[PDB]
DNA sequence: ATACTCGAGTAT
DNA sequence: TATACTCGAGTA
């Protein structure tokens, strides 16, 4: 009956299995490893720059590897925005006294080893937001085709056009379109629907994830849905970013109620443990959450999608 | 309001610039320290595959098995969910797709994967690190306030996991703080435990800082529990309090539906204007009983005199 | 900006 | 030991 019900019919339905587990970690290895070469090619690359300085303090002279070496210093990406020049000359220094001299005759490998192994933690927060973009296109891939096989035509957002507006007409074969919709949008029933991703909702002035409009492809009533999407397959982050969801649904319909709006509310999640399912389940039972679905099972996903297409 | 006697607007809660750069230079800092046995690792580990002569042969090197399979991509994490099968088959894919096409480069190939993705597990290891220098920070300011209060105190340390070894303050505690689980005392009578990261029996979950009534189960001996967050970076302060903010809600609404109010607290190193202001309406309205900024001593003492006090 | 992506470790 | 803690590497 409840749309939730449709596919959940205890609290252990929305619980992750553990092949899954295995299989979404051994998928997000595969990637690991595709998205590898690049940062070890870079370090190939910085050897032979840094190979023509015969001593350490020679590489203070090589201009194109100076970023290389502050970041081989320890200074992350994210750190260095709070740097002064000089505290970035002076972490240079630091690697050069305290690493690169010691290292004596094996200091261009000393360097490079530095170098990849801080850039490992970059790597790592690279595939975190890979990790987050494939939930996004897997969730949008069983959007449209839910549209496709109801024989309902969509325009969509080409997430590359930054002007955000120019709304296409679905291609013939929309094979892959989701790798980069940043929106879709359809009417079914003479109602014109706008599914948006990752958009700056005003009253709660917070970004959501997902956002569905009521309004042909802001203003508060025309917020129909919002929703938390987690693609993360780690069961030890599942009930951390759920904690995290959980406050921001809670800023969403606390912003909303006092506007007099009761926009409904979802929450998606790869990674689903038992004591979070409990509480979903309980929040689904209370009208607090709308619906919710495990993202590795399909079944779930696929009603929740027809369930959003008819909203 | 305890809180009062600290903080007069909402934005005496939020960090300094200046304070987040001295942060992210003293993690920076951190970091190089922790480095060195990574990179050791890597230099023994090239001297232990350079056996090798061929790619192949690696994997008769018994002793670097477990490397060659972190540096096929499996992270230590993702190393629970594989069979012995998966981990074999990640290793030969190592081992077809980038140590063989690495020709006579492929020892070399071997060690820069080894560090990029060991590059991760430092990352792992940092964080953790900066979590126990955040509880220690406030465990200094916990013990100075009662050394310059002249009031003993017992402590437990961390080192022994039994956590039961309850010692007298020793007669200097310079840095007893890096391995103190929890500090006793009494104060007027009353006896008070401080203990760190305990799994509270009512809400099921873990608690950062939990204050019994009680000398060195029973919902009612928890007089405080509250969320500390030592994270510098700024970028993680909104997402760390909203996950706090949920975890301090389940404590209120477990403890609540049995006629039970301990206080709450929660102490950040990162405070941005928005949470900052969330902060300071659940201590108007009373949600929240008391709040610092980690790196702002004169919030930390007056809170710590608070907690001693209560 | 401002606050999102999620898993690298860790502990009880 | 099942469970959930630590926090910042990226990103937009």
């Amino acid at each position: 009956q409840k749309p939730f019900e449709n596919h959940l019919k205890s609290v252990d339905d929305l619980k992750t299995t553990y092949e899954e587990y295995r299989a979404g970690f051994i998928a997000f290895a595969l990637e690991k490893n595709k998205r590898s070469t690049p940062y070890i090619e870079r370090a190939r690359a910085l050897k032979v720059a840094a190979s023509v300085a015969k001593t350490p303090k020679d590489l203070l002279y090589l201009e194109d590897i100076q970023d290389a070496l502050l970041y081989a210093s320890g200074i992350s990406d994210k750190a260095k925005k709070f740097l002064t020049e000089d505290d970035k000359k002076e972490s240079i220094n630091n690697l050069i006294e305290n690493f690169l001299e010691p290292a004596g005759e094996e200091f261009i490998d000393e360097l490079i080893f530095r170098y990849l192994l801080f850039q490992g933690d970059s790597l790592g927060g690279t595939m975190r937001n890979i990790a987050g973009a494939l939930a996004q296109q897997k969730l949008t891939r069983a959007i449209i085709s839910a549209l496709d096989i109801a024989n309902i035509p969509y325009k969509w957002l080409d997430s590359r056009d930054k002007k955000y507006t120019n709304w296409m007409d679905k291609p013939e074969d929309d094979y892959e379109l989701e790798t980069f919709a940043k929106g879709i949008s359809w009417t079914i029933n003479g109602k014109h629907r706008t599914l948006m991703y990752n958009i700056t909702v005003s009253l709660v002035k917070k970004n959501v994830d997902i956002c569905l409009f009521n309004c042909e492809p802001q203003q508060p009533e025309k917020y129909l849905l919002l929703g938390e999407l987690k693609g993360g397959i780690d069961p030890a982050g599942a009930d951390e970013h759920w904690k995290t969801a959980n406050t921001a649904l809670t800023r969403i319909r606390n912003k909303f109620s006092e506007k007099g709006l009761s926009p409904k509310t979802i929450f998606i999640g790869a990674a689903i443990e038992h004591s979070m399912a409990e509480e979903i389940w309980d929040q689904l039972q209370s009208g607090s959450l709308t619906n919710s679905a495990n993202l590795t099972k399909t079944e779930q996903v696929g009603s929740l999608c027809r369930w959003i297409i008819n909203i």
